[PDB]
């Protein structure tokens, strides 16, 4: 049962239980799934993201800065940050990714269009044909960056 890459999971040092996707890398504490079968994935699909470039980036440069300085490990950070402020309510990802995104689809508010399989990079689109309509990823770790990913066709 549940759909393709969920998983209940219990996190440690503590204990409650949530779901998990190991596609997209999405946390909830919803169950993501209340009979349809042979349905397979999407053909095509339309995404906005938000990336956060860091220090090790195939290209460590943005928009917002000549030359990314952070590490993994704050960009990390940032993006769980965004993803916590998306979730809590207190921001939108459209008004997050237009602002913040090193990608320059920042001026689209971090709209990318619509993609078959083999134009992103695999984590990426993964992600991006894992997601159902209107969700959103997780921390996805491509050559980029790192991204939140937003299904939105």
């Amino acid at each position: 049962k549940l759909p393709p890459g969920w998983e209940k999971r219990m996190s440690r040092s503590s204990g409650r239980v949530y779901y998990f996707n190991h596609i997209t890398n999405a946390s909830q504490w919803e169950r993501p799934s209340g009979g349809k079968n042979g349905q397979g994935e999407p053909a095509r699909v339309r995404c906005s993201h938000l990336l956060v470039k860091h220090s090790q980036s195939r290209r460590p440069s943005s928009w917002r800065q000549e030359k990314i300085t952070r590490t993994k490990e704050e960009a990390l950070e940032l993006i769980n940050g965004y993803i916590q402020k998306i979730k809590s309510g207190e921001e939108d990802f459209e008004s997050l990714a237009s602002q913040f995104s090193d990608c320059s689809s920042a001026k689209a508010r971090g709209d990318l269009g619509a993609f078959s399989r083999g134009q992103a990079q695999k984590p990426f689109e993964d992600a991006s044909f894992a997601l159902r309509t209107g969700e959103m990823s997780g921390p996805v770790f491509t050559d980029s960056g790192i991204h939140i990913i937003l299904r939105t066709e």
